[PDB]
């Protein structure tokens, strides 16, 4: 997966929350090989700082890091601006943000169904909704990519909150892809399986764990992360200039059942 | 719509949400006419009195009222405990709930946003799973029926909170069907374009709208209730994880 | 179940393709017990003659028969026709047909693959677009209700053909629905996962050969016929006037993936 | 939109239905220009001659041309052969195939009707099983690139035989990647709305005729062809190595409703 002609985004200003772990440091890796200006966003300030550093010497990008939760208090219309600010606008937004508090539907506790809500559905709904605003403002059309998941798709065992977040912040980018789409600005989701991150190979690595997921993935295995981060560079560039409202599954015939 | 045969629901105990006003008023309306017996909860304790007295009047309807905020901490799971000590267990949930910020994605409100959000998806989702505790503990299989809308479907302008908070509670009763099917419990919802009801009338700008359903009007109240009546009979004993559009034909696209 | 109130078609003058076994001959019985008048097709006269005397028998129904074979181009206006002769309309037309020939994909023979799609896909669309003329023509609407399969929204091996073609019909009732919706008429498909007819438990019996499509329904069992019948009677009568271009699974929960 | 890096196809084995004229052409020069090895098929020997002499004069691509009719007897599983002979085996079909006879529902007329799903649906999915089984013989893996229409997901008015085949070819794409997944062998569509190829531009130019559709994407446009050879090149690619059984509506938003 290595980015040239039309999958260059040299210049690019995009925006990439959960930027230091997991699928966020990845699409941010792809994203900066890519040739793209960085906004990077975290709750960790030496993760920022490695990352910065990094990217830096390993791609000569041009890094801008910001150190919040988006859970404190105007969190989102706060990035939004720092963000736009930053590079004086923004092209892209990869809005990515991931908790999972797994358990049977019968026992799910108020508390964690709503930290699932707030940091899955909440945050990343309104940090988008701010951050198009600021799009809609500017002029130069714009791209937004939902990092969801199949369970945003297909209901899943013990993910009652999961399922009901990403499916929720799904429909949230579909709303962005209808009324800012005459505006230039496309919005669209990816939605993969199980992502073998190093949270993923901790959670998911026990074989008679996953064999039930497995077995429902024809081609036969999880996803890698560079998979999802090439399906979010594609929609980003000008590869995908009428891609619009769509909900890619990054999960090998998954959803298809 | 007269409900006989398969579509009486005689002794099945039923609680239905939002039940003095809407589309919940209509359904309530429909499960007494069909033999239902019914707890009715809603914030308002005269409005929830007549209701008891116009159902027990016409229909000779057992009727049980919590009046209860259901944003108030543990509320949800209090209606589920109330609602199943009225006639020792629910059969039947009707998470009906709704409210409705319109206004431009790039003007969205947090506000409004958290409010839709509490309103159309937190308290039905919580509402919906301890009730399921109970119905899975009783051993007697049960069903849930959402009351969503059309736009859990497709994204509609201005509806940024209410699509997002809709298209979740349809996700949530999948999540239902999956894991309470085994027991017996069949959880699907019903998807309604624009229901003139009262205030739907007055609020249906709809043109647009109309030109999107191939039968060329919006849906009445008592064709929701028919479609709830239906999924909570066992004429749908095999139905589970399903999304009824009740639109006209809008969601084909 | 049985069949009151708003659910009785008294009167209601219903055409039902593949009537003498299976699925149709149960939505035949349920037709009938709602007080439907009948027009029957079928493949054999000798089974149809033994279906209008079960019928007339247990419900005194009103029904005529055509004998033909759908998978014959010219058959399906010549059905129209004949059906329209009956009982001088229609009010309800249940199409349903079914060949299959499960086969590997790797090895779909062509022919299997024509007759499949000449029977599943073609003749009941023909069928309809000529019943809808004369539905139209008539003024005063109706419904037509597609029998097709779990299959026709979710692949399953050994189905090429059998997905592909009820797909394609459930695919042409809503175009169906889109277009003559204006007028009155109702288009809508039933989609059954395994149905318990005599020849389904025949065909679906072997427990190595249940077992995982059974783990894929939640509800944990197979479709009876009158689950069906149900889906299709409420379909047809007032309780579902507002329904329009629907595709119900029939499916304990299957198709959610 | 030009392809380098992940989006080379250098040594890639590409057989192109439909190849001479519009999105097909398109395609092929596209795959042309990443580098890949091509067989294109057609009717037509005149164009087949001038397609394997000016992609060879362009981009020093080698062409095996297959002047062949897939209504013929055993015509589809011949092309599958030739084409595989061609290079010792192919790793990508891009399976393209496009007629359309609009007319009202209640006018559908059985020859056109006929002629739409012979050309539309039937060789497609019939070559494409005999591609797939060489594919799984093979054991490299393969690419399965279905080019169906937005009118596969949604229906059109005028459009019953037209959507109705897309409609099944999206689903026979869905069944080989569920059956072929396992081999490795990916299967996916792209589903454009209006395409401005030559004819395109002819059929829809009229911003009178074409007003209610465009109303209807919220991008303000139909797609050019270079859009849709995007998305057939990406999801040919490594890029796309956990993409199965996707629909990918190139549509600008149309299709999300």
């Amino acid at each position: 997966d290595r980015y040239a002609g039309v999958l260059r985004l040299d210049g690019k200003r995009a925006l990439i929350t959960g930027a230091t772990k997991g699928i966020g440091a990845d699409i941010a890796r792809a994203f900066a090989a890519a040739g793209a200006r960085l906004v990077l966003s975290g709750r960790d300030v030496s993760e920022l700082d490695a990352a910065r550093r990094a990217l830096g010497e390993q791609f000569g990008t041009d890094v801008h890091t910001v150190a919040i939760d988006l859970a404190e208090p105007d969190a989102p219309a706060e990035l939004a601006r720092r963000a736009a600010e930053a590079f004086g606008g923004l092209d892209v937004l990869v809005n990515n943000a991931g908790i999972s508090h797994p358990q049977p539907v019968v026992d799910t506790d108020p508390q964690l169904f709503d930290a699932t809500i707030a940091v899955n559905l909440r945050a990343p709904a309104l940090l988008a909704s701010a951050v198009g605003k600021a799009m809609v403002a500017a002029g130069e059309g714009g791209a937004i990519i939902t990092v969801a998941s199949a369970a945003a798709l297909a209901p899943l065992p013990d993910h009652y909150a999961y399922c009901t977040s990403k499916a929720g912040l799904v429909m949230a980018t579909k709303v962005l892809a209808r009324e800012l789409g005459p505006h230039g600005i496309r919005a669209n989701s990816v939605c993969p399986t199980v992502v073998l991150t190093e949270m993923g190979q901790r959670v998911w690595g026990d074989e008679a764990k996953s064999a039930p997921m497995i077995a429902r993935i024809p081609l036969g295995r999880f996803a890698v992360p560079h998979e999802v981060s090439d399906a979010v560079v594609w929609l980003a560039s000008d590869a995908a200039s009428m891609i619009n409202g769509v909900d890619i599954p990054v999960d090998g015939g998954y959803t298809m059942g």
